[PDB]
């Protein structure tokens, strides 16, 4: 399925990429994504793939996309253009977004995550209790796709025996199942949203800090937030922490297991380890999400037409050597790290102080019990791109 060129794309922006599908995804997403930005490649070029859209190509170009509501809508966030699920306030520009934003800070700020540490650190040593003394996991299966829902309910203040529950209800959400996953969809958001309405209720007026009473109790233009408002953001909590989790816990990992040397560094350097979270999240950037083009515009040599779509693949900033020199060494003493992979702009992830706390996290918990691990002989992880990069089969062995 290719859509015919548009009048506002030169020929000489052609370019064949699937997003979903991407040439030599089998060898990793990010070396597959690096090999379409080529030498000299446009800052901007466009596929007639996924209802045809502009992609933009550099660090400089992806931060710039993100970082203006003005001319970049979240009108439309997703490809192809296809937007029932608000996700509120994901596709709000300024002002809207803001008072939600700000209900979403409650319970993500920076100040708010230092007090949440000894719950992740419990879910991280609990996790890796599980099978420390086997020599061996699944890291994906066994503690990657396991983490994010553990730290939901200590977050939530949820009962850790509805897991089984929240997990089926997050599967069906956040990896759907022709053509109706509207079907496997609603199932997910419909269950989740009766599992949370009652807690909702109880939790009005309640003076707990979890992120559910958090979200209940705020406000919106001087008005107590709408119940249901309330649900989109409480859900909104649940994914946005889930997918991006899940996946970039594996690729880093996959990387440590490959890279021993890398492994006693951090080993014996507790404190580098502590300071190059920001190194992983540009090395392993695990988005592409998109902009809608707000209003007709000239922009990087073309003309832009208001409803384009422009996808911002977030490794093509953190992978670019325009913006850090040496891009696939992962350096814990670089000293400027350049990067996107929580995007930018009014919609910068609001989990960003939480994901650095729980990369921290897993990997201070994982090396006082695993000080060394390699990856299995004759395996290999397998990889998707789309949304969010996705990985597993991430088999790892000890001593
Ligand atoms: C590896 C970790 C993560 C990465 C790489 C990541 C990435 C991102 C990116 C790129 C966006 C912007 C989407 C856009 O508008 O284009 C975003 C938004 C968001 N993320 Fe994260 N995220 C991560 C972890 C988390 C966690 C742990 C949470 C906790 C709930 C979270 C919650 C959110 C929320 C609520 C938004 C919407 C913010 C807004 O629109 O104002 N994320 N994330």
């Amino acid at each position: 399925a290719k859509v015919e060129r548009p009048a506002n794309v030169p020929e000489d922006r052609v370019y064949e990429i699937d997003m979903y599908a991407l040439n030599g995804i089998e060898d990793g997403y990010h070396e597959a994504w690096k090999k379409v930005q080529h030498p000299g490649i446009p800052d901007l070029i466009w596929t007639p793939f996924t209802g045809g859209h502009w992609i933009a190509t550099n660090g400089d170009t992806v931060k710039e996309v993100y970082s203006d509501p003005t001319r970049f809508s979240s009108e439309v966030i997703f490809l192809p253009k296809e937007e029932k699920y608000q996700m509120v306030p994901t596709k709000m520009d300024p002002p809207e977004h803001t008072p939600y934003r700000k209900a979403l800070d409650k319970g993500l700020n920076l100040a708010k995550i230092r007090k949440v540490e000894d719950k992740v650190r419990e879910v991280a040593s609990s996790l890796i209790d599980s099978f420390a003394a086997r020599g061996e996991c699944d890291f994906a299966a066994e503690y990657a796709e396991l983490f994010p829902v553990h730290v939901f309910m200590a977050l939530a203040d949820l009962p850790l025996e509805d897991i089984p529950v929240l997990s089926e209800y997050a599967r069906q959400m956040t990896r759907p199942e022709p053509e109706e996953m509207a079907t496997d969809l609603e199932a997910g958001n419909n269950g989740f949203y009766a599992y949370v309405d009652p807690i909702i209720r109880a939790r009005v007026g309640g003076d707990g800090d979890d992120l559910i009473t958090l979200m209940v109790n705020s406000e919106i233009n001087g008005e107590r937030i709408a119940h249901d408002k309330a649900q989109g953001l409480i859900s909104l909590l649940l994914l946005g922490g889930l997918d991006t989790v899940v996946n970039f816990l594996s690729f880093f990992m996959i990387h440590l297991a490959r890279h021993p040397e890398l492994v006693a560094e951090l080993r014996s350097d507790p404190l580098k380890l502590m300071r190059g979270a920001e190194e992983m999240f540009r090395r392993f950037p695990v988005v592409s999400e998109a902009r809608m083009v707000a209003k007709d515009q000239e922009y990087k040599g073309v003309f832009l037409k208001r409803g384009d779509m422009i996808l911002l693949p977030t490794a093509l900033h953190g992978l670019d050597d325009a913006a850090n020199p040496e891009p696939w060494k992962l350096d814990f003493s670089r000293r400027s790290i350049s990067h996107s992979t929580f995007g930018g702009g009014p919609h910068r992830c609001a989990g960003m102080h939480l994901a650095r706390m729980e990369v921290i996290v897993t990997l201070e918990e994982w090396l006082k019990r695993i000080p060394e691990f390699s990856f299995k002989e004759g395996e290999t992880p397998i990889y998707h791109s789309g949304i969010v990069a996705a990985v597993e089969n991430v088999p790892l062995v000890w001593p």
